[PDB]
């Protein structure tokens, strides 16, 4: 096996093409970049730019107005500072900010289910109620400045999709047992699959550990299943979940519990 | 905003008095001292003095008597030493002491009790089945002590009372964005707002990290829900909670689990 | 009390000896060596040899095809190397290899459900649904190559059997109120009881804490209770267990989550 992180034109997996590499890459690998999916440099700068001037010139004020009472970092600002936003129930600084980030948040959030509708096409997977109802979920988009960064682990996301800006290459995943570098594509998205891309295909596509070595800045975006994502408790224990769940079906929320869990 | 730890007389909150000022703490703060609370230097002289006591002198015997099966520090003694204690089942090394302890924590359950009852008054809140239902909950009292020396994180109480013993300031809390000192003070207890005040009340009270920075002592009271408390889902999702709740309304058992979580 | 960790023969305790010292083990320390279980150092050697030989010459290839596609340590190989395994769902290298750890597996859980049912014996408990349904469970082995090295914690299992191999001692437990030294015993296997025992027999035995302390490999085997098994809410809380649960009955479930939590 070559341990190089592949690389997918998402206009191209959608056209039917790849299919064996793209089923051997998730398997192997479960990481790739993602190229032709909406997603490039160009985003990544108008939302960059104002939320990093946030960053620096937002008043005290102005900063409290967009922090929640309770510091999940779920919405609005997080003093490495964050910026997260959802579907709804978002934060935002100004008019400028907001019509600049929603639009990059739809833009994500498109990607992500397109990635992964190709995810369990390749698979041929069906989830328990049907394919649409279990993308239009509960995505978190984290967007962090940087001035081991941040301990290994695997995302509990179907897919998370990364966008970077360079420093030395910080990011890094296990790769054929060994960690390898992750440095930015302008052209392209990093694509990790999570646990419950592993769950949801009966361990078809593998969720790869990663992690953040020692400025720099990454905007990831988690598409996760909703509370109510019902699978089959029998395959998960085949494929290496350690369940502790009776019956035969459960849903996400009877394995994860009340509060969603991002990474492991 | 002034970035104070502002002082609050609970008999003048009772009066009805400095209500805005009060509202205004709770939103953007989160944290106050509370004076005129029945507790006081006096109270946590007889219960320090007779556990340190017992710390010091208590025999290896002794000790295991007062030490639980398993170490969950839920009651009984812990080996920076610690006692904690609850509404019932409790372990006692004597009855000197199980007179003093179980007369401070009743004093520290009124006064908990007492403010959580007017930070539900200032912002209108009525708990889904009443504020008297809600406050007869399951209290945690530990008394620890030191001869950063605790991760930062907030509490997931309603509200935490802290009284503690001088040295350096050692308890810190994030107060418009920077950590504050928070010394001791013989005629005043701190109060933690939690995240239950944060959900219960629909995000009109912060919960604020804190820390302990590096000998002290510190008495820490938990004013903890029941497991039958219940919310709704969406108004928790409104004001930062990332929660994976299926329906409408759900309890702190199933947003928390099983087992009391107290900070995060 | 003697801060010794004392030995039981698994024989000498289904014929009904000494009973009283037993007892007073479980309550005080919770953890004993035990002999004459079937498990001595000549079943370790076959299991641990191929294992060894395993990590040293198997190709990426082969580790691969016995790594499973979630890296939770539960079945097959994980990159300090582990390899674990349960009663089913397992990922083996060969059919030597699967031979042989499937017949030190049963060994293995044979003795774990032998002694917990002389602790269940000693204790006088009837667990709900009787002791039959309770041990046959879902244990978890995990082999580990060690080339703190584990912080301090408490196993949640009913009972927990270690067989190392020696290196300097490693693994120590707390035992009247000291880190004590708990060496290799060709013919002994150590026993560390779990939370769940302490849970099913009402808080008649201990669940110690201990850690490995900073080559050797150890061998550890969780035998843990089904998603099912039920207990008394109120007998939890009386002996320590800080559970937030609604009702009189919970079952394991309801207690841990939808995962299984082998420390805590
Ligand atoms: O900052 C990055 O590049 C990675 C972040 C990450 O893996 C996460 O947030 O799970
Ligand atoms: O020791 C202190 O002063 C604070 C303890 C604390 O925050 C806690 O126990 O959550
Ligand atoms: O490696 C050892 O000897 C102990 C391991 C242990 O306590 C565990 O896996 O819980
Ligand atoms: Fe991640
Ligand atoms: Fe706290
Ligand atoms: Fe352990």
């Amino acid at each position: 096996m070559d341990t190089t992180v592949p690389t997918f034109s998402l206009a191209e997996l959608q056209q039917g093409l790849h299919q064996d590499e793209f089923r051997r890459c998730l398997r192997d690998k479960g990481l790739f970049y993602l190229t032709d999916c909406g997603l490039t440099d160009t985003e990544l700068k108008s939302a960059k730019d104002i939320v990093i001037d946030f960053f620096e010139h937002g008043s005290e004020a102005e900063k409290r107005a967009v922090t929640s009472p309770v510091p999940t970092m779920r919405r609005g600002f997080t003093g490495s500072m964050c910026y997260s936003m959802g579907t709804a129930d978002n934060l935002f600084p100004s008019g400028d900010f907001e019509r600049i980030w929603t639009q990059y948040f739809d833009r994500q959030y498109t990607a992500s289910r397109a990635v992964a509708r190709e995810v369990l096409r390749a698979t041929g997977t069906e989830p328990d109620g049907g394919v649409e109802a279990f993308l239009d979920c509960e995505p978190l988009l984290r967007f962090r400045y940087f001035p081991l960064r941040m301990a290994p682990h695997y995302d509990l996301s179907m897919v998370t999709l990364i966008q970077q800006t360079p420093c030395f290459v910080s990011l890094q995943a296990e790769v054929g047992g060994a960690f390898t570098d992750l440095p930015y594509r302008p052209d392209a998205v990093l694509v990790f699959c999570g646990a419950i891309a592993t769950l949801v295909t009966g361990g078809q596509v593998k969720a790869p550990r990663h992690h953040v070595a020692a400025s720099r800045t990454s905007s990831v975006f988690f598409l996760r299943p909703n509370a109510d994502f019902t699978f089959s408790v029998p395959l998960a224990r085949e494929c290496g979940f350690d369940v502790s769940l009776d019956g035969e079906t459960a849903t996400f929320q009877d394995w994860i519990g009340g509060n969603y869990v991002n990474i492991r």
